[PDB]
């Protein structure tokens, strides 16, 4: 039902300034979008776009999402998942060795489990649907330094949910910066 053509234009009048017309965005202050997951980018535009996501730069996107009707943001959403992930770039200086093994086999001295068992192996991440209550967004390719910020909102409580909060309180800035770069790279 939701129209994919409609959600191009969308993406391509509205969202493209940030995020790129395909969700690739080149910023790193501006997430990734292509192929993260239709209610995934549902639920975090409209949260956006009626103030209930303030943290990190939200402010920036809230004006420009304004008066989209919810039917725009569910049509955009649903071409952004369809679209194709391209990923960045570890860097060898952010001991990408200690961020594979933080998202493969977790961090069992500190609890900290594997992040691909939600994630995925690729971090594709899982969609809604099925008898599947518990969906999981996408992270591979996703700028690091977002991810990083994310992070460190669920640490502080300014991004709200109790799986990630209590799993990036576990985590050290090392940690988090290290399993931030292998992310980037993931493909
Ligand atoms: C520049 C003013 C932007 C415009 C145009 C759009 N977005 Fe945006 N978006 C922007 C920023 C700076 C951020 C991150 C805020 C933060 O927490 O620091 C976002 C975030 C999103 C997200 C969440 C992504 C995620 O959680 O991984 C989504 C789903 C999103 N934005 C969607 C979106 C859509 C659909 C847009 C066109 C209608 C759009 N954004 C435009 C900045 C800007
Ligand atoms: C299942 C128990 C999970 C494990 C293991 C990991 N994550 Fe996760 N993650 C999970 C959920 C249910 C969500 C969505 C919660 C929400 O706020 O909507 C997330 C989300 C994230 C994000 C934010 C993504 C974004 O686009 O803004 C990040 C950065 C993230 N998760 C990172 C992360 C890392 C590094 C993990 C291994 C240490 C990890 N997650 C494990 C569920 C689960």
């Amino acid at each position: 039902k939701a129209d994919v053509e409609k959600g191009k234009q969308v993406a391509a009048t509205v969202c493209a300034a940030c995020h790129a017309a395909d969700g690739n965005s080149g910023i790193a202050m501006y997430p990734r979008l292509a192929a993260q997951h239709t209610a995934y980018i549902y639920h975090q535009t409209i949260g956006i776009r009626d103030g209930k996501r303030t943290h990190g730069s939200a402010a920036v996107m809230k004006p420009v999402v304004m008066n989209l009707s919810d039917q725009d943001i569910l049509n955009v959403s649903a071409f952004y998942a369809k679209q194709q992930p391209k990923s960045g770039e570890a860097n060898p200086k952010e001991n990408p060795e200690l961020g594979a093994k933080i998202y493969r086999g977790g961090l069992s001295d500190k609890k900290v489990p594997a992040c691909m068992s939600c994630h995925g192996p690729s971090g594709a991440g899982m969609p809604g649907g099925g008898s599947e209550i518990q969906a999981y967004p996408r992270l591979g390719g996703q700028h690091q330094a977002y991810i990083v910020e994310q992070m460190n909102a669920y640490k502080s409580g300014q991004r709200k949910n109790t799986i990630m909060e209590d799993i990036a309180n576990r985590m050290s800035e090392e940690d988090l910066k290290a399993v931030a770069n292998f992310i980037q790279g993931l493909r």
